[PDB]
């Protein structure tokens, strides 16, 4: 199939990574990852509201977020990792994104409380999503 290119700009996801696991920067708590023109993916947004967050997703690509939440109800911050695959990303993509979210979750963004797939903006409830970050289990 089509694998995922995460490992060419494996500097500058890394670095977005950490600081999201970490909760190093409060100016960093998510990031979304999507493909260039050469179908490589890097860093394509990044900040620091949960909201912003469920609303940065390109309806047009496979993209992977990540991001570091504390349900209102504790001050425990979970990780949750968003595997975001719309009905208009190119068709190639779209039936190689289960082998690559699993490749995402294993490899790269690793250590997650919480995984969700995603296709369109009902998927990504905030409160929804807050409910499974404050029932998920350990990393």
């Amino acid at each position: 199939l089509e694998p995922i290119d995460y490992t060419t700009h494996s500097r500058e996801i890394d670095a977005e990574y950490l600081k999201i696991v970490r909760g190093s920067d409060p100016d960093t708590t998510w990031l979304i990852i999507s493909p260039n023109a050469k179908k490589e993916y890097e860093p394509e947004s990044t900040g620091s509201s949960f909201h912003d967050f469920l609303q940065l997703f390109d309806e047009t690509k496979v993209q992977y977020g990540l991001a570091r939440v504390s349900p209102p109800g504790s001050d425990v911050e979970k990780i949750i990792i968003i595997g975001w695959c719309p009905d208009s990303a190119p068709l190639k993509t779209r039936a190689s994104f289960a082998a690559n979210f699993a490749a995402v979750a294993n490899n790269l963004f690793k250590g997650y409380h919480v995984q969700v797939t995603a296709r369109d903006e009902d998927d990504l409830d905030e409160n929804e999503l807050l409910m499974k970050i404050s029932n998920a289990a350990g990393a």
